[PDB]
Formats: C-alpha cells, sequence, structure tokens
C-alpha cells in the first residue's frame, strides 16, 4: 500500500463528493456503490480510513443510512474477510441506535448476517461486548434493538457466556420502559428455540409468566404468541405443568384485546398443546370466546370455527360438535353484530363433510337459510361464495330443492339493491354448481329480470344470459331457454309476452343465425298480431335489432313485410318504429 502517495485517500475524495450534492435521489446510488470505493481503496485503508468515517462522520436522510445499513452487511470480504469483520460492528452499532426505527432493523438484521462470519473467539471478544453495551444503552431504541441479537450469538459462545447471555435478557425483560418489554417478549420464543431444554422448564417459564401478568396491556397480549411457540418446544407432559396455567389465564384475562388474542391463535395452540387438553380445557375455552362480551373478541373466534372442529379427535369429534358446539354456533347466527355473522358465514359450510349428510341436511340447512337471508349483503354473499362443501355432501338436487326458494324470494325483492346483488351471484352459482343447477324455475328467474323498471337490473340481467350461454353453450339454449322463450308468447299476462321479445332480443346475439332464423325469428312475425300495442312496438324494435343476424333473403321476404303492414297501424308508436326499422335496416 506504500505505492498510494497521489492516492492517500482519493477515493474517499471521489465518495466525499458525491455526498455533498443535493439530490438524495443520487448520493443514494453512490451509496450502492459503496463497494467500488472499496476496491479502489485497499482492505487495509478501507479498515483504517473508510470505516471510521462512515461511523461518525455521516448524517445524511434516513433512506440513505438504510442504504447504508444494508451496505454493511455485505462488506466481509471487502474489508479483509473473516479475520477482520468486527471491523462493521462499529458502523452498524452506530445505525442500531438512529430514531428511525426501519433503520435500525436494517442494522439488526445486517449484524445478524455478519455474526454468523465471526468465529466463536471473535462472539466472545466483539460480539458480547456489542450486545451488552445495547442492552445497557441509556437510549430506549439501543436497548429494543439488542432483543434481536441474542439468538445469532447465543449457540456458538462458551457455558459461562451463555449464562451472562440469559441474565442480559432477563434484565430486558423487565427493563421500566414498555417499549423494551415488548421488544423482548416478541423475540422470547426465538430466543428460547436456541437454549437448551433444561434452561426453557427453569428459565423461560418464568420469563414468560411474569410478562402474561404484566401491567401493561399492550405486554400482556404478546404473551400469547410466546406461549404457541414455548408449547411446541416441549414435550405433552410438561404442558399442564409449565404452560396450562398460563394460557388459561390469559384466556380469562380482563383486557378483551388479550382474550383477542386467544382467539386468534386458537388452531395453533390447538396443535401445540395436542388432542387430550384440547378436549379438557380448550373445548371450554373455546364455547366462551363464541360467547365473549366484546364483538372483536366473537367475531375472531368464528372464523375458527371449522378448523377447531375439523381438528377434533376422531374419538369424540362429532360428539363435541353436536352436544358442545352446534348450539353455540347457533346463537351466533343471530348475533347483533355484522363482523361476527360475517365472520361465521365465511365458514360455517366447512362443516357440512364433518357432519356428514344426514346431520348437514337436519342441523346446518336451517342455520345456512338463515344466514342466507341475513339485510348484510356481506353475509349472504360469504354463504353463497361458499356452496361446493354442502354440494359435495348432499345431493345437487336436495341443496337445490333448499336454495332455489330462498334465491326466488330474493330474486323478487321490492329494493333494486338487493336483486342486483342476485344477479351477480349468477355466476358463482354457474361456476360452483354448474349446468345442472339451472333448471326450469332458476331460468325463468334469469329471464323475468329483462323486464324490470330499472335499468341496472335489465342491463346486468342481459349480461348474465350472454355470459351464461357463452359458457353452456348455445345447444344448452335451444334445448334449455328457447321452449320456455316460445312458451310465454301465449300467456295471456303482457308483461310474460313482453319478455319473450327481450329474452329472443339477447339470445339472437350469441345463438347464431341458424336458431334465430329458425326458432326465434318465427315467433317474433307472428307477435306482430297481438293486441296490445305496447307490444306491437316492440314487435318492430325487436326486428331491427335482430334483423342484421338474419340473411338478405330473409329481410326481404318474411321482415319486410310484416314491418310494412305495421306502419299502418293505428297506434302511433308501432306505426313509429316500424318505419324506423325499415330505414336502419336499409329496407327503405
Amino acid at each position: 500500500a506504500a505505492a498510494d502517495g497521489d492516492d492517500s485517500l482519493y477515493p474517499i475524495a471521489v465518495l466525499i463528493d458525491e455526498l455533498r450534492n443535493e439530490d438524495v435521489q443520487l448520493r443514494l446510488n453512490s451509496i450502492k456503490k459503496l463497494s467500488t470505493i472499496a476496491l479502489a481503496l485497499g482492505v487495509e485503508r478501507t479498515r483504517s480510513e473508510l470505516l471510521p468515517f462512515l461511523t461518525d462522520t455521516i448524517y445524511d436522510e434516513d433512506e440513505v443510512l438504510l442504504a447504508l445499513a444494508e451496505q454493511l452487511g455485505t462488506f466481509t470480504t471487502l474489508v479483509g474477510g473473516p479475520e477482520y469483520v468486527h471491523c462493521l460492528l462499529p458502523p452498524l452499532e452506530s445505525l442500531a441506535t438512529v430514531e428511525e426505527t426501519v433503520v435500525r432493523d436494517k442494522a439488526v438484521e445486517s449484524l445478524r448476517a455478519i455474526s454468523h462470519e465471526h468465529s466463536p473467539s471473535d462472539l466472545e471478544a466483539h460480539f458480547v461486548p456489542l450486545v451488552k453495551r445495547l442492552a445497557g444503552g441509556d437510549w430506549f431504541t439501543s436497548r429494543t434493538s439488542a432483543c434481536g441479537l441474542f439468538s445469532v450469538c447465543y449457540p456458538r459462545v462458551s457455558s459461562a457466556v451463555k449464562a451472562e447471555l440469559r441474565q442480559y435478557f432477563r434484565n430486558l425483560c423487565s427493563d421500566d420502559t414498555p417499549m423494551v418489554r415488548r421488544a423482548a417478549a416478541s423475540k422470547l420464543g426465538e430466543f428460547a428455540k436456541v437454549l437448551e431444554l433444561d434452561n426453557v422448564k427453569s428459565e423461560i417459564i418464568p420469563m414468560f409468566s411474569n410478562l402474561a401478568s404484566d401491567e401493561q396491556d399492550s405486554v400482556r397480549l404478546l404473551a400469547v404468541e410466546a406461549c404457541v411457540n414455548i408449547a411446541q418446544l416441549l414435550p405433552q407432559e410438561d404442558l399442564e405443568a409449565l404452560v396450562m396455567p398460563t394460557l388459561r389465564q390469559a384466556a380469562e384475562d380482563k383486557s378483551w384485546r388479550v382474550r383477542y388474542m386467544v382467539a386468534d391463535k386458537f388452531t395453533e395452540l390447538q396443535k401445540a398443546v395436542g388432542p387430550e387438553i384440547t378436549k379438557t380445557d380448550l373445548v371450554p375455552a373455546f364455547q366462551n370466546l363464541m360467547k365473549d362480551c366484546e364483538a372483536e373478541v366473537r367475531a375472531a373466534a368464528s372464523h375458527k370455527v371449522k378448523e377447531f372442529c375439523e381438528n377434533l379427535s376422531a374419538d369424540c369429534r362429532e360428539n363435541v360438535i353436536m352436544s358442545q358446539i352446534l348450539p353455540c354456533i347457533k346463537e351466533l347466527v343471530s348475533d347483533a353484530n355484522q363482523h361476527v355473522k360475517s365472520a361465521l358465514a365465511s365458514v360455517i359450510m366447512g362443516l357440512s363433510p364433518i357432519l356428514g349428510k344426514d346431520n348437514t341436511i337436519e342441523h346446518l340447512l336451517p342455520l345456512f337459510l338463515a344466514q342466507l337471508k341475513d339485510e348484510c349483503p356481506e353475509v349472504r354473499l360469504n354463504i353463497i361464495s361458499n356452496l361446493d362443501c354442502v354440494n359435495e355432501v348432499i345431493g345437487i338436487r336436495q341443496l337445490s330443492q333448499s336454495l332455489l326458494p330462498a334465491i326466488v324470494e330474493l330474486a323478487e325483492d321490492a329494493k333494486w339493491r338487493v336483486r342486483l346483488a342476485i344477479i351477480e351471484y349468477m355466476p358463482l352459482l354457474a361456476g360452483q354448481l354448474g349446468v345442472e343447477f339451472f333448471d326450469e324455475k332458476l331460468n325463468s328467474l334469469c329471464m323475468a329480470w329483462l323486464v324490470d323498471h330499472v335499468y341496472a337490473i335489465r342491463e346486468a340481467a342481459t349480461s348474465n344470459l350472454k355470459k351464461l350461454v357463452e359458457k353452456f353453450g348455445k345447444e344448452w339454449a335451444h334445448a334449455t331457454i328457447i321452449p320456455k322463450v316460445l312458451a310465454m308468447s301465449g300467456d295471456p299476462n303482457y308483461l310474460h309476452r313482453m319478455t319473450t321479445l327481450f329474452c329472443i332480443n339477447v339470445l339472437s346475439e350469441v345463438c347464431g343465425q341458424d336458431i334465430t332464423t329458425k326458432h326465434m325469428l318465427p315467433t317474433v312475425l307472428r307477435m306482430a298480431g297481438d293486441p296490445v300495442a305496447n307490444v306491437r312496438f316492440n314487435v318492430a324494435k325487436s326486428l331491427q335489432k335482430i334483423g342484421p343476424i338474419l340473411d338478405n333473403s330473409t329481410l326481404q321476404s318474411e321482415v319486410k313485410p310484416i314491418l310494412e303492414k305495421l306502419t299502418q297501424d293505428q297506434d302511433v308508436d308501432v306505426k313509429y318504429f316500424a318505419q324506423e326499422a325499415l330505414t336502419v335496416l336499409s329496407l327503405a
């Protein structure tokens, strides 16, 4: 490095320059190239001149520091390799004390990364001292950052040093500052994972317990997670004595936020504790949560209903469900809160395959219908979106026999907001239950909307009919829809006869020239004789709409004559639309 007199610290100068710029987004790119500087500079000078500089001089914005923190996590080689990794601790230590939590986290991430580059000897000589300094810092941000450095260095150090570490983590757990206690509780699980079991059962448990009885709600709530972690590390035999007491204390905590957490992690708690305990403690506890005084907790528990039942031992399963859970589920269907009912409706039918066909029909269908008829759009939408499970269990015929009547009723609601929602369910119904579901009744419903007085409804029905034909095919249309369409041309109810015309207007667009000409046109032409003037002018409008799909020779010999006689009608509107059709079809 002697051959650098004219260099000395040239690259530093280059670096210093760009960092003197005013354009942040550009100074950022500089830090990203930091390595180039390190290269141009030797590893000996990078250590001695670049680092100290990056450790105290830098002042910049938070976005830059972040980039710097990230950079230092990939500088081991660029500084001399494993032999000199600790040289990075100082600048990283500085970044883990900044005010912007996001920057502190990157530094911590980088510190965890290079720790693996330290020889067990360097951990004790350099890494631990750093952890001790941070844990004892005057500024709380330093102590919060320390919490995340314990798990990476504990494994490789001496037994004597491990004992020192356990003690330092204990002190953090009982720090005066809530923010620090919260950070410790959040790392308690991952720290326990690298401890030997003896120390978990003797030291972790009491730290766990103390945090779970903390005076700060925000601290106690974080203990539930630690509870799942600690239970996963212990054998079944130790749970009752080392964990259950605290878990029970959490389930009955005065703060609903703590209880919320228990419900939010009930399935993991279930798996972690095993079926025996699940039966004795969790089953009763679950009933309480479903009946909590706070709706937030009741909603959290509702979401877990199917998963909880699904994981009960096949030994007691159906028994406790029928006798213990079902009754509670019945009451939740009538809960006064919408979030509660929504959460339930998104999972409740997943129970069908667990209860079997007979029970589903017997006990679930009634609840199924109640929710499907709810005032809350979210509730009924969740029911509609999960028909698969029930369908596989009971037949499509049994399901339709139960579902169809309710759909009918909703399809003709007095509120257009509702009628519209039902039209929106059609694609979900077709996609889930298939062609076998669209029977006579269902199809009539889809057609009747075309005569609704609200534009949005007619427009939606139109799209739906076309999508349906596009999915099931024109042959399905020819065999299942047209027959009915034609039958209504007879009906004495004029709205029905009008439905024939509107349907034809839509089907002509997707059934093709052949079916339209052979099975739709004849009916339209015959209706030109209808006694109701209302029907007659729509016949003209309909001929104008489907005419372009027809053969020119058909237009001239069959459409034209009919349109011409309609121009000789006594009704003012009939004569008007007849002549317009003639003009628009160039039969003028």
